[PDB]
């Protein structure tokens, strides 16, 4: 392992909104793909449905339209239509607190989901242990 293994509580029975500490922005995943933040907590594109693959291991997929999370190879966070190494991510509790969700992928280089204050995405190298970008809490829908 190249991180800890701090889990946070709770399941993935039911779909979940993912909340940005950083600029009080819940994660979207846009129909085009695109992946960002809103503040608009009746926007569509912002009900996820998290599922384990092995412990620790999660897929984040939009439930509106089907598409996973993931992040590639530079770092930019997209919305697959198909599951792939790339949408595996290392969910972990953070501050005692927060859900952190680590590039399974990338993980040996620490490049984290993350919104910046303005909503929008950060790029994988820009991530890091530490920052408020990083630091979520899974809102029920």
């Amino acid at each position: 392992h190249h991180h800890h293994f701090n889990l946070p509580p709770g399941n993935y029975k039911k779909p979940k909104l993912l909340y940005c500490s950083n600029g009080g922005h819940f994660l979207r995943i846009l129909p085009d793909g695109t992946v960002d933040g809103t503040r608009d907590r009746s926007d569509q594109h912002i009900q996820l449905q998290l599922s384990a693959e092995s412990v620790g291991e999660v897929y984040i997929k939009s439930t509106e339209t089907g598409q996973y999370l993931a992040m590639d190879t530079d770092g930019l966070l997209y919305g697959s239509q198909t599951p792939n190494e790339e949408c595996l991510f290392l969910e972990r509790l953070e501050e005692n607190h927060y859900n952190t969700y680590i590039s399974k992928k990338h993980a040996e280089k620490n490049w984290f989901l993350g919104l910046k204050k303005n909503g929008s995405c950060k790029r994988g190298p820009r991530t890091h242990y530490g920052q408020k970008a990083i630091l979520f809490l899974p809102l029920p829908v």
